């Protein structure tokens, strides 16, 4: 019913990878070999899923683990090179349907700068999207969070470009794997290791002062925010009535609300839930909300019939179905963008 | 306003143990000299407290980290017997205002399941309240989980003595500490690490067929259930709609919601949040929460003055306020019962 | 999915009566030649349409405005004898899916107490629907309302026959339809004018005292509660805060949310909206919500794929569409009754 | 807490109209002797108020059910022209801190319209508002009213001067109050009546095209939407998919969500609860409601605590307290407009 729908957190994979997405398909899809041919195409059953369900635009992203699983720094750069040159062939085929999110190396604070700033000069990239901290270390068993003043020149880089960040979920490895999750490891992923992953690194930035030294940071969580929302009362009085009387005030001068009035976006992706979106709505304003789909983990069809039919009044549908993606990218155009 | 109300996250420590309360009042009190008075104090600060705002019966439970701190099998088996004869003791006082949970120590199934039985045998305890894995192993690095096949007999024990067990959460130690929390410190306990816990290990019983193999346990979570009703919807789906296609349903034979209706409550302790609340009921049902204070961490001020004043309809208040516990814990009578 | 699910907003009308079933359907229905048909039909179309949608048992009640639209009381008594005993011979077909409520001519407390006595003691019904005010006078242009101590005899009888009395809503007529609706006369019936009869005369039956003197008389509104959910808070701040202490006590001594716990009930006939829904679990609670269809006004498909597919916890979804009704009703089996 | 607020459903009375003052307060006051002086004071007590409870602006107007009672039309008009005068010399005491709504009589459209535009174009006032119907014929039980092209001179008028139309309840009187609600007078006011007027109003105002021939017209209601938010769901449905079927959408060529997209405005006005406010959130949208009091109806207290402390993301609680009002009425700095 909507035309001119924005999705950005969908995901393609490079046609050399076949092994490694087919065994991510194993663990997070029911029909492997339609996500293999789904995850690599672009411009043909990937228009015709937009074209069917009235998605004019997409900001395409690299699948998890992607750039961030690999702890050859050499490699993981050589990669993210490589991934963010062949996506921008892909979508030049069709500008006005598709964009295109930086995938980066986060081994290094400047060099990741550094090539964001060459997606976006260059190829017009929207930001950036990477899978939550970076694997390092000898066997990949060590993580690179960017919630520190290391990383004030990439984030200064962001928002000199005035681009956002999606800082999208990967799979637990390694010891944390061990530990936590290969006892219960039908949770691993959407069920609820992805939102631990991601809103513990957001938060992290959040109570480590990022948005207050680049206070026009823009980041972005799918999934309705990664549980954070359904705990915004008790995140602020924990904060505002605790933690800050002890010493958080040092490096976190706003409140969570703040922080999500001005910096923090949510996401629909994996979250088809009008109840949920509603809730959403209260705790963190249908301003502060995107749709999208977390495509081709979720269908077109599931997202796009859940969101153009649920209740909702023509303000927020027009609001979180185009219309507050469209600012925050800066889209002019696109197809069906004003209809 | 409601008199009569049943508050069951309700913790308490040893006088012997100052130091410790001192350590961790550090971490999450604002007043150290009030909260050591309160945490140890049973029958008189406490009866004020829940006289001035029409609470009429407390289950107490022992402050956390509590027994799952101690890796020690032998010193946490004597510690948890001593803390169980220790609180017997001091509700004696004030029974038709207090009950208890079983304090445990959970280095062996057996154990605890005899230790459970004593306290429901002898004195009339309410259930078993623990924190989140026992700390096992060398330097209390490694996690003792419940969600597998040798904690059948404790479970069953649960049954049979048909009380619950609150699954209550704790500070993130060691290894997992310095790996994920050390660098964002000011996000343990309340803002995050506690329902990443929680959350984690109920969610391991649940795929871990401990209800299919027990489906008359019951199991409560604080804090509205640590984030799990959020993602009542994608939870549902990531199970139904895809791991149950690839394995997940060999040892998982109920959907979330059913053991949500089945099996698991929730309760508001240390989130007083009406629209959260209201959400909470949308997606788990008033019938399965359960009011609660989260004392001395939270204020009786906090909890009763939000909950008495709360917009709600005057069925789910009594059923929220006291007549969901009432049932649950088969309280005949108490102070002010059905006032 | 949901099977055995009770519906009681259904409505039938008389075989001689073809006119003036065109004349509503003329008002009402988008196709009147199916309308005529499935509005007469008892025990083919409608039992077809409740075997396909998962609906057990259905209460069937006379089509609006039905014996209220008669002002000449013998013409208008004998009629309700005759539906009456039209109705009871119709369900025998078919006892294990149908009920019915009373048919009443409302002109006088006594007779249409003992019809009511009547239809409950000879034929085993549910209970009685009427449409709003019974028209009477010369040319029917005056209302009679029933909450008033003329018709306790009434209300009486209803308590010890311990049925539930159904407000359904009837069009507006005469002087008050030409002065509020002629010059606006698509708001006629249910996009405002049923909601304005209905909610006039059960928050007249508040505030004059109908259920302080009938303390066990139960009241349902169909159409999610006819707007008074939504002014719950301020209709109660205009009692408790300010008409109370002008006069209202004298004749109310409960609070609206009592009578709403106590005496009310509310049915999701004709308001299929998820979102309205959860607002009235907030403000009313699931545990006095009955699921129901408007057949044939609605169809059993918007009704049931609705509720069948809406987002809801496992506790009220049962609650709602069987559970409240079989307690209420005191229901033995039907058909899927404990499927 | 919230600094620079607007109200602008904010009475006040000529002090000449004592007695009129009185009976109004004898229905609607508990404490008559305060509220003659609080509805009568301008510059002082209202000032007190507002600078104790951070409300910067109020753009006051006259109470109910002020001009429309009078069914004169040279009385009324008179009236409405010395009122007018009278407002604009007391505003201007404290321009920063208010602002006028033009009062009118309503006998005569091209009359209305001249009046209204003498009070923008020589006052600066801000829109009009008006208590519903205007009592007519000779002994004032006729109604008129504004939906309808006998109108569309006065509609014409808004547009061109682009102001907002506040659509304000007022009592029932004549033959309607005799009829409906003289046996049930405490529902009389904001219990119920006045939300049956105001609904009525609006909705024939959208049935019989009076957006469509003025697509620019903004029309406001107080009291979060005279109960139709609660049913946007059931009248979307009984127009789209049943009475635009009929002949409706012949009069009638948009949604019920477009005209509260692009016309219609929903103010909080008597009605502090954030259960419905986050409801009408969800169904009318957070760019669409405005703060505002009803004072001295109820209490600066009352409202501005509640909305100062109501659970809102800083989005929405921006919006709605000020920044929504500030676009829409154009207005320049005022007090702590940008606190
Ligand atoms: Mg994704
Ligand atoms: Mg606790
Ligand atoms: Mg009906
Ligand atoms: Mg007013």
């Amino acid at each position: 019913h909507m035309l001119g729908k924005i999705a950005l957190e969908e995901a393609f994979a490079l046609p050399r990878f076949e092994e490694k997405t087919r065994w991510w398909a194993s663990l997070f899809s029911t029909d492997a070999e339609t996500h293999v041919k789904e995850i690599t195409d672009i411009n043909k059953i990937r228009i015709e899923h937009a074209d069917k369900h009235g998605v004019g635009y997409q900001i395409l992203s690299y699948t998890a683990p992607g750039v961030q699983d690999i702890w050859d720094p050499v490699e993981a750069q050589a990669l993210a090179v490589e991934i963010n040159d062949y996506i921008a062939e892909q979508v030049r085929v069709n500008p006005d349907r598709f964009g295109a999110f930086a995938t980066l190396s986060m081994h290094n604070p400047k060099e990741a700068a550094d090539e964001l700033r060459r997606c976006v000069e260059k190829y017009g990239f929207k930001g950036a999207l990477v899978n939550d901290t970076q694997r390092a270390g000898p066997d990949g068993d060590d993580m690179i969070f960017y919630d520190n003043a290391d990383w004030d020149i990439f984030w200064q880089t962001c928002t000199e470009l005035d681009v956002p960040f999606y800082m999208h979920p990967r799979n637990p490895t390694g010891t944390i794997y061990e530990k936590l999750w290969a006892d219960r490891k039908w949770l691993v992923g959407p069920p609820l290791s992805f939102a631990h992953g991601v809103s513990l690194h957001v938060l992290g930035m959040v109570t480590n002062g990022v948005f207050d030294r680049h206070p026009k940071l823009q980041i972005i969580m799918g999934h309705l925010g990664e549980h954070v929302p359904f705990d915004m009362w008790r995140i602020n009085h924990w904060f505002e009535d605790r933690k800050k009387l002890l010493g958080l005030a040092e490096t976190c001068k706003k409140t969570i609300r703040d922080y999500f009035a001005e910096n923090i976006w949510i996401t629909t992706s994996g979250h088809f839930s009008t109840t949920t979106l509603n809730f959403c709505m209260a705790e963190v304003g249908s301003d502060r909300i995107l749709f999208s789909i977390d495509y081709p983990f979720e269908t077109f069809s599931d997202a796009c019939e859940w969101f153009d039919n649920a209740e909702l009044n023509g303000t927020d549908r027009l609001k979180i179905g185009r219309e507050n993606a469209k600012k925050l990218f800066k889209l002019d155009s696109y197809k069906d963008s004003s209809a």
